[PDB]
C-alpha cells in the first residue's frame, strides 16, 4: 500500500516459517501445518494492526517454507523486494538455528515456535534465539504457556498480545525510517529538546533532519504562497465552528477588533504553510511554486515560536492545536505530528504513541503537583477516589489537539479514537467543548488565540517523554494513569489561579509503591522535563517493547513486570533487575 | 599425585599461615597457633574435597610463617614447584597486608581470619582483602560469626562450608587449565552452540581447543584402528546387559535385522575411536599407530553427529551414552565429558557440575512446559505435590548417561554418585530400566540406537547453561529443583505423544516469586539455549562461586542469596542488588 | 540482471543527479547538464565494470533531478526497489548539502562533482563531503584537476579512473553481502585461518557462514549423489586432457594401479560434490535429492583435507584445482572461489581479487625465500633482472588453478583472463604446461593427483592475505611484483629440492626501499601467514579501495601513493601518515 504522504510504501510484515529440512519423511509431514502457522498470523496482524491511514497491515509470506540457507536466502530476497519492514518467524518443528535465521540486522524480528508435542518446536525457538543472542542480533521470543495439538491454527490469548505487540511496535519503528523530521524555527527559549541532536534522529531512528527559518512564513504569507482556495474556506469554517471565548488581557493588553481579525487570518495562514511545508502541496505547482510544492517528507515537525515570532506575529497557538486535532475544515483525517516550541524530543514522544496507536496525542507542560493538603487548603475540598492522594496538572502554554477534550465517545466512556473511526457527533462535541482565546499579549504580544478546554475525567491515558542525557544518549519515561473530574467549584479555583485560557487535564499516575512511583509527587519530581505527551489507554507496555527495539533504555515506567516484552536477548544481561538489564543490554548491543 | 587420564599431576591446594613478624614476643607465641589452623584447615579439605578419581585432595603447607615478603616469595616458590592451583591464607593475628600477600594472579584465593579476640585476626582478614580489592586480584574473604577461645583448632561450621566451597570451586577451575576440548565434526544444524569460540576457552578456562573431522571415524573403523579384543568384550558385554526396546518406525521406514546388527557393531566401535581419541590408547601404538595412540588431551568433547554424520552411518547415541556413563563393559569408571550435536557450549556446563561434584552429567533439551491446565486436558489427571505448578519435559534427542535413570541409591534416596562409591547393585539396576531403541530413521537415516529410560522422580537436581552473548561473552544460568513422578497411565500419553524412544526426566524448578522464577513457565522461557546439563543434588551455590572465579556473570538462578559466595571485590561493585554487581565486577575486573 | 549462480539479482550502480532546487531561473537552466553527467557516467561504467558473468554493471538514474529532501527520498525509494547496492552523486552546481545527501549507510557513495567555473559544484562536493564525514558515513571524493567548459560531457582521464576504481571497489562489496561461506571439514592442521569467525563474515562482509562435515562426502560418493552422466564425460574428459607425470613416491610408497584409478575417479567425483554444495544442483531433485538440490548459496569456500580426510581417501588437489580454473569438461566457465585446507582467510582474499577482475585466482604458500647468494651456491647461476635482488617460491601443496600456467596470451604477453575472453588455444595450452602427478604417499596417505606446472614470467602480478589479529580484527596485506623465469637448469635444481610434483611461481615484489619493502626478504618476512592469494596484473590501488570501504586496515603494501584512493574522511584523520589514519579511520567510523 502506497503511504497517502510520504515517499514510497508503508512498511510490510513478512512471516517466515521455518521447517525441518530432511525430506522423504519429515519435511512433507509439516509442510501444511508449518504454512498454515503463517497464514493464521497474517490473519490475525491483518485484523489487528492497521497503518496510520486505517488501512489493515500487509503481509508477505516465504514462497515456500525455510528449511536450509538457500530457501533462507530466497525469502530475504523476497521481502527486500516487497518492502518488508518486519519479520516474524513461525514453525512447529525442529529446524537448522543459523542456516534459517533471518540474517538482516536492520529490521525488528519475532520468533513464534508452536508448544506442541509431537516435534520440538520450542527446542528451535531456544535454539535461533542462542543464535541471534550469540550474533547480536536482537530477536523477540513467542511461546504459549498451554500445549496445543498439532496444527491448531487457533492462536491462544497468549501468544496472540505478543505478536500483536511486536508487530504494532516494529511497525511504528519501520514507519520512521526514511521520514524527515522538520525542524521550524531555532532554539526556544533555551529549551533543551528544542536543540536538534543529529546523532539520535539518524542512528536511533534512521530519520533525516530539514531545517527552515520562521521568516518563511513571513514571506509565504507576503506572496500569498498557499492555497488561496483552502484559506477561505478554513477561514470560513472557522468563523462557523470555533467559538472565541473572554479575553482575559486588562486594558493596555487588549488588542482592537480589527488586530483580532488579521490574528485569526494570519494563524489560519499558519496551520496552511507548517502542512505544506511537512508533507507538500501540489497545488503549489501551477501557481509557479515547485521547490515549495515539494514539502519536506516531515512524518513530525516543531515550531519554535517564542520569543522572537511571537514577540511580533500571532501566536501558534491554533495552527498547533488544528494541526494534532483529528479534524478541520476539509474534515476528519490523521494528524500532523506538530511540535510546540520546536521541542524535537517532545515531538518524538508524541510520534513513539501516535504510531502505535493511530491516535492524535497531547503536547503538555506539567505545570502544578497538587497535594491532598494543598486542593484542602486552597478550595476546603478533600480529594477523592483516584485523586485521592493528589493529582499533576498538565497544560501546554496554549496549543492541545481539539481530541484532548475526550468527548470523543465509545460505549459511552470518554476516549480518543483514530481519525478514521469518528462519527460526526465526536467532531461537534470536541468543538464545542473548546473555547478560543485572545492570546495573553504579556507573553505574547503578537496576539493569537489558545486552545481552552477541560479533559473529561476518568480516561485511562499514558504520559511519557524521550529525553538525551550527556553521556548516557536518549531514554524514555512513562507513566500509566487516568484523567480525573474535579468538581465544578474546584476546577474554577485551581484554574484561575494557574492560566484559565489554556487547555488542562488534570492527571493521576498509577502508583506502585516503588521506584519513582511510591507517590504522586515523586511521579513529577521525577520528570525529566517540562514537557510530556498525553496518549490514550495505556500504552506503556507498548511503549516499552518499542523503545528496546531502538536500543533506547526506560529509566521510569509504571507498568506491570509481566507485560514487559523485550529482546530475548535481554534476559542474558540480567532476570532480577530488568532496569539494570535493560541499561547494560541498549549499550553492548 | 599424578592425574590418571591426562598430562601432569593433579592441583594441589596451598596453605599460607601468616603471621605478625615483629619478634621479642608476638610471633615466637603464634607460630603454633598458626600452623595448627593450617592443619586443620588441610586435614578439613582432605577429608571432603575429592579428586575425580576419588583421591582426596593433596595441600602443601608453606616451610615456614608468613610475617614478610621473603617469607612470602618462599611459599609462592614452593607452592609453584609442588603443581598448587589454589591458595588459602591462614591467620589468628595481625599480619602486614601487602607484604604477607598471595600475588599469583591465575590461582584461587581465599583468606580465612580466625575470629578470636586475642589478636587482630579479622583485622588482618579486612586490610588484606582492601589490598587485594586494590590490586585487582580477586580473594574469598572467610569470617566466623561466632567469638572463639585462642587456640581452638575446631572449625566452626559455617566457615567449614565457604572453606570447602571454595576449595571445590577453585579445585575444579584448577582442573581446567591445560587439558583440552576435542571438537569431532563441525556445526550441527546451525546450534550456536557447536561454534567453537577459541576466545572463551582460551582466556576464561584455559583450555586448549583440537578439532578432528567425522570423517576419521571411518577411517577407525575401515582400517580397524581400535583395540580388536576390547571391541569383541565390548560387543559381547552390550549384548548380555543392553535390552532392545520395541521398533518404533513404521515399515516404511524399518531398517532390516542384518543393518540393526550392524548398528551396533558401529555404534560400539564408535565408542572406542571417540574415547581414543580423548584420552589415547598404549594398545594403538603397539598396533603400529603411535600417533593416534597419544590421544588430544581431552576433558571434554563434543560429536556433531546430524546431519551429514547420521545420513549414512548410525548415530552416536550409544557413544555419547556409555562415554558419560560411570561405567561400561570395563566396570565403573570416571566418565567421559561428552557433548550431544559438538554443543561445546553444554559440554563445559556438564564439565562444570562434574568438577564440582565427580558425578555423571545428563545432556538434555528443555522440550515441553506442560502446565496443569494443559495436562488436564491430554489426561483428565491434576498434577500433585511438586508438579502442581506445572512441570518441564528435559529429554535429550537419544543420548543420556545411563546414571540418568536414577537408579542408584543411597539410604533409600535415588541420586547418581561418583563412580567410585557405585556398587553392582546400582549398575545393574541402571541396565535394566533402559532400554535401547533403534533409532528413527525419518530423523537418522543411517540407524542407530538411542536410550530410553524414565528418571525416578523426588532426586534433587541443579540444572545449567552456559551461553555466549555478542556485547556480554560469557554468562551463565542457574536453575535448581526436583525430578517427579507422574501417575504410570498420565506419563505414557505425555511421553507417546512427544518422543517415547528418547529418554525422560520430569523436572520442576524451585520458585522464587520473582524474576525469571515467578512460575515454572519462566523459568523455561528464559532458558537461554535449547540444551542443559542435569547434576544431581543442589549445587547452585557452588556453580555461583565457580563462575565468580572464572569471571562469568549469571543472569539467571534460584539460588538463597545467603548462600551466594563471591570474592570479596564483588560486594564493592555493590550489596542492594548483587546480580547488577556481578555484572559490574566480571566486567571490570 | 539476474545473478546466474546466487540468490537474486546483480547489484546496480544508482547515479543521483543534484541540484540547486531555486527555480526562477537557476534550475531550469542546470537540468540537461546534470542528467548528461549523470547519463555520461552510466556510460562510462557500462563500457568499463562487468559482472564476474561478463555482462555489463546495470546503472539507474534517478528520476528528476536532486535538489531537496522530497526528490532525495524519492531517489532512494526508487533505487531500493531497483536493487542498488552502490551510489554515485553528480553535479555541475551548487546544491544544500544535508537536503540532498544519500543516507543510506550500508551503500558504497561517491560524489563527483564538475570542476566548472559556471557554478559551485566543486563547492558542492566539499560541502557535501564535509556532512557525510560530520554524520558518519564515509564517501569518497572525486575532483577532476582540470578545469572544463560548461557542459563538456567528456569525463577526463584522473575522472575516469577514480569513477572506474570506486565502482569496481564498490560492486565486488555489494556483490559479498547476502551469499554465504561454505566450510567443509573444520580446522586442518592447526591453521589459523582454517578456524571460522562468524563475526567477520556476517559484520564486515555482510555474509552467512554454512557448514557440513566431510563425511558428506562420503554419503555421496557412496550413494551416488551427483549427475552420473556428467561424471562420465568429466572421467573421459580427464582421461583425454590431464597428462599423468612421472610418480615421485619411491617403491615403497608408490601406490597400485588401481588405487590410482580409483583415485581419479574419485576425485572427479569429490569436484562435482564441491561444486553441488556450493551453488545446487537441479539434476539433484530429479534424483530425489531436493534438499541437496538446494545447495548453499556459496559464493565462496573451503575443505579442510589433510589431515583426517587424505589419511583416507585420495587429496582434493584436482578438485581444488578444477573448481578454481576459468574451465573444465563443460567448457569455460566462471571460477568457484575454492580455499585450500579450508583456510576460509584465504578464501576471502582470493575472493576479493577475483571479484575485482572476474579472473581465476591462484592459492599458495609463501614458501622459500632466495637470496642472490644462496642461488649462487646452490647453481652457481647468478641472478639477474627483475631477480636479482632475491626472488620468493610461491607454490601451494599441490592445487593451483591452471590459470596459474600463465599460457593464456593477450598482445603477445602471458596473463589470466575472464573465462569469457578464453580462446581455444589458451585452454588447450593450459592443460599442455600441466602435468598431474600421484600424490605424495608421505603426506597424503590415500593418494590423489597434485597439479605441477611453472608460471610464465614477466606477468605482472599481485599477491594478497588477510589476517585476523586479536585486538585489531581484519587486516589486509599487499605486495604488487612480476612473475620470472628462470634458467631451465636453475630451475630444475631449486624445484628438485623442494617439491617437484607442486605447482610452482617465481615471484619478485617491487620495492619501495622503505617499510616492508627495503628488499625481497623483507616482504617474505613481514607477510603475516603461510598462505597468500595471487592474482593477475596489478590491483593493489583497486584492494586498498576496496578494504577502505569495508573498514580492514592495511598493514602493509607497496602501491604508490598517489594511487591511494579512500573515503573523503580518511585524511580527517591524516594527511602525513596515510597508514596511520587508515587505523584510525577504520578503528573510529
Ligand atoms: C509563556 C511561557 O514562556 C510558556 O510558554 C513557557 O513557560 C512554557 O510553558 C515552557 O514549557
Ligand atoms: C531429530 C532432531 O534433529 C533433534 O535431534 C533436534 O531437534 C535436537 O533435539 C536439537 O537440540
Ligand atoms: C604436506 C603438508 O602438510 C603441506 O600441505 C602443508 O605444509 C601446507 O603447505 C601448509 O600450508
Ligand atoms: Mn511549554
Ligand atoms: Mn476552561
Ligand atoms: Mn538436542
Ligand atoms: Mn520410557
Ligand atoms: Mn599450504
Ligand atoms: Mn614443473
Amino acid at each position: 500500500a502506497k503511504d497517502p504522504r510520504y515517499v514510497g510504501n508503508l512498511p510490510k510484515i513478512g512471516i517466515r516459517p521455518t521447517i525441518d529440512g530432511r525430506r522423504k519423511g519429515v519435511r512433507e509431514s509439516l509442510e501444511e501445518t508449518t504454512m498454515n502457522m503463517a497464514k493464521a498470523v497474517a490473519k490475525l496482524l491483518e485484523e489487528n494492526v492497521f497503518y496510520y491511514n486505517g488501512q489493515p497491515v500487509e503481509c508477505v509470506i516465504a514462497d515456500t517454507c525455510i528449511g536450509g540457507v538457500k530457501e533462507a536466502a530466497e525469502a530475504a530476497e523476497k521481502f527486500a523486494r516487497e518492502g518488508v519492514g518486519v519479520s516474524i518467524t513461525v514453525t512447529p518443528c525442529w529446524c537448522y538455528g543459523t542456516e534459517t535465521m533471518d540474517m538482516d540486522p536492520h529490521i525488528p524480528k519475532a520468533v513464534w515456535g508452536f508448544n506442541g508435542t509431537e516435534r520440538p518446536g520450542a527446542v528451535y525457538l531456544a535454539a535461533v534465539l542462542a543464535g541471534y543472542n550469540q550474533k547480536g542480533l536482537p530477536a523477540f521470543g513467542i511461546y504459549g504457556k498451554d500445549v496445543q495439538d498439532a496444527g491448531d491454527t487457533n492462536i491462544p490469548e497468549d501468544v496472540k498480545e505478543k505478536l500483536i505487540r511486536f508487530a504494532k511496535a516494529g511497525l511504528a519503528v519501520a514507519m520512521m525510517k526514511g521520514k524527515s523530521y522538520l525542524s521550524i524555527g531555532s532554539v526556544s527559549m533555551g529549551i533543551a529538546g528544542s536543540v536538534v541532536q543529529e546523532d539520535f534522529f539518524q542512528n536511533y531512528l534512521g530519520m533525516r533532519n530539514e531545517y527552515v527559518d520562521m521568516s518563511e512564513f513571513v514571506r509565504r504569507i507576503e506572496l500569498g504562497i498557499y492555497d488561496k482556495e483552502e484559506y477561505e474556506r478554513a477561514l470560513k469554517w472557522v468563523k462557523e465552528n470555533c467559538k472565541v471565548g473572554p479575553d482575559n488581557n486588562r486594558d493596555g493588553f487588549k488588542r482592537t477588533e480589527e488586530q483580532k481579525e488579521k490574528d485569526w487570518e494570519i494563524s489560519v495562514k499558519m496551520a496552511l504553510i507548517a502542512r505544506d511545508l511537512m508533507v507538500g502541496n501540489k497545488k503549489l505547482e501551477e501557481m509557479g511554486y515547485g521547490e515549495e510544492a515539494l514539502g519536506r517528507n516531515a512524518i513530525v515537525a516543531g515550531f519554535q515560536g517564542q520569543r522572537q515570532w511571537t514577540d511580533y506575529f500571532p501566536n501558534g497557538d491554533f495552527m498547533e492545536t488544528i494541526l494534532n486535532s483529528s479534524f478541520d475544515w476539509n474534515g476528519k483525517r490523521a494528524p500532523y505530528i506538530f511540535a510546540t516550541e520546536n521541542d524535537n524530543l517532545n515531538g518524538i514522544s508524541m510520534l513513539f504513541g501516535y504510531l502505535l496507536t493511530n491516535t492524535a496525542q497531547i503536547f503538555a507542560d506539567v505545570r502544578t503537583y497538587w497535594s491532598p493538603e494543598a486542593v484542602k487548603r486552597v478550595t476546603g475540598y478533600t480529594l477523592e477516589g483516584r485523586a485521592a492522594n493528589g493529582i499533576i496538572h498538565l497544560i501546554n502554554s496554549g496549543a492541545a489537539a481539539l481530541d484532548g477534550t475526550g468527548e470523543q465517545t465509545k460505549d459511552g466512556k470518554p476516549v480518543i479514537k483514530p481519525y478514521y473511526e469518528l462519527t460526526d457527533e465526536d467532531i461537534k462535541k470536541c468543538l464545542e467543548a473548546t473555547q478560543f482565546r485572545p492570546a495573553s499579549t504579556e507573553y505574547f504580544r503578537g496576539g493569537g488565540y489558545s486552545t481552552d478546554f477541560l479533559t473529561k475525567g476518568g480516561m485511562p491515558v499514558t504520559i511519557s517523554r524521550l529525553n538525551i542525557v550527556k553521556g548516557l544518549g536518549p531514554v524514555l519515561q512513562i507513566a500509566e494513569g487516568y484523567t480525573v473530574d474535579l468538581p465544578e467549584e474546584v476546577h474554577d479555583v485551581l484554574d484561575k489561579r494557574t492560566d484559565p485560557t489554556w487547555p488542562t487535564t488534570w492527571f493521576v499516575p498509577n502508583l506502585t509503591g516503588e521506584g519513582a512511583f511510591k507517590d504522586v509527587y515523586s511521579v513529577m519530581n521525577n520528570w525529566g522535563a517540562n514537557h510530556c505527551s498525553i496518549s490514550y489507554g495505556h500504552i506503556g507496555a507498548d511503549l516499552i517493547t518499542l523503545a528496546s527495539i531502538l536500543r533506547i533504555p526506560v529509566n521510569m515506567h509504571n507498568v506491570p513486570e509481566e507485560k514487559i516484552f523485550r529482546p530475548d536477548a535481554w534476559s542474558m544481561f540480567g532476570t532480577k533487575d530488568l532496569e539494570g538489564a535493560d541499561y547494560r543490554a541498549c549499550k553492548k548491543l
